[PDB]
């Protein structure tokens, strides 16, 4: 029966959910879909690869050895690429991150579209252009953009993931609460609206990340836009917003948090302009134009190794241009 749902958000929910998005992914990824299909996708054999993955990591000690375990890794997953750089880790550990959003994606899947919203377990209300809130938005993209690609956005959704407000509740006391972008991949997002945003698992190899493994947040939009990973062929792309309890702030220009701190802040070459921050809701965002702040990155990056600090209050449906 014809759905009440906005057309914004009834694309959205078709978009999130695209099995042909999902498929195209897998090839791309080199993966054989003749010899292990979409369904036959299991989170068993997901966290089993790690486990081995985290084994090729190990032969840091100890090239016989290595590709005895580097090609069990291609027996569990099939390919139509030697696994011995930490490089070649990273690649993989990348892939398992997104084919595991994928593996939940199709498991929620298996009128309509009503059924997928409510799947969801998330209200995702849409923005009026007019509003006040939506200006904000729209500088924060417009102000925090570095010039390879052009930014703009197509809209604005509230997302009110389900029994997060009650998960967040404790860090609302913590001072220094800021809103800062999260850049995902179209077909993750079914995951990131169900299971929200999570942390690698103690499987996972930890070379693959900078500052450990947590929840990494940016407040320059262009960084996150990046791990969009969007082409000329399908510029359009999904970036979140949450509000991100840091409070006592670890700042590292290059163990586990220590007793008093609650984030890590990776500082970078540019940062957002401070005179012209605006403090919105009691939570600050930085939506001022990119000034300099030694530092071995690009631009901050934040990172909080508690999955209840994120509260995800944002979707922004975004157009790339490519010059
Ligand atoms: C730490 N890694 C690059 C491995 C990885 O796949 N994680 C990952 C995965 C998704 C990510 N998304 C982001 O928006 C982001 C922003 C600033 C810094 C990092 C991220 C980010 C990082």
């Amino acid at each position: 029966m014809k759905s009440k749902l906005p057309k914004p958000v009834q694309d959205l929910i078709k978009m999130i959910f695209d099995v042909e998005s999902m498929k195209k992914a897998m090839v791309e990824y080199e993966i054989d879909l003749q010899k292990m299909p979409l369904g036959k996708l299991s989170k068993r054999q997901i966290q089993a690869a790690y486990s081995i993955l985290s084994e090729v990591q190990q032969a840091v000690s100890q090239d016989s050895q290595i590709l005895d375990l580097s090609n069990r890794f291609y027996t569990l997953i099939p390919h139509d690429p030697l696994l011995n750089n930490a490089d070649s880790v990273q690649a993989k550990a990348e892939m398992l991150d997104n084919l595991l959003d994928i593996e939940v994606a199709y498991s929620l899947l298996r009128d309509p579209i009503d059924v997928n919203y409510e799947k969801l377990k998330t209200d995702i209300k849409v923005v009026d252009r007019d509003s006040e809130e939506a200006e904000i938005i729209r500088k924060y993209v417009k102000n925090t953009h570095a010039n390879a690609y052009d930014l703009e956005v197509i809209d604005i959704f509230k997302i009110e993931r389900e029994g997060e407000c009650q998960r967040y509740k404790p860090f609302k006391q913590l001072h220094n609460r800021r809103l800062l972008w999260h850049g995902s991949r179209t077909t993750n997002f079914a995951g990131i609206l169900s299971q929200g945003l999570r942390i690698a698992p103690p499987e996972a190899p930890v070379t693959g990340y900078m500052f450990g493994k947590g929840i990494y947040f940016a407040d320059m939009v262009s960084k996150s836009a990046n791990y969009c990973h969007t082409s000329q062929g399908d510029p359009i792309g999904l970036i979140l917003l949450g509000e991100v309890a840091l409070g006592n702030m670890y700042e590292l220009k290059h163990s586990k948090l220590p007793k008093g701190k609650h984030s890590v802040k990776g500082l970078g070459k540019t940062t957002p302009d401070p005179s012209a921050n605006i403090s919105l809701d009691g939570v600050d965002v930085p939506l001022g134009t990119g000034i300099s702040s030694d530092t071995s990155l690009l631009y901050n990056e934040y990172i909080v190794y508690d999955i209840a600090q994120v509260n995800l209050k944002y979707l922004l449906k975004l157009k790339f241009n490519f010059k």
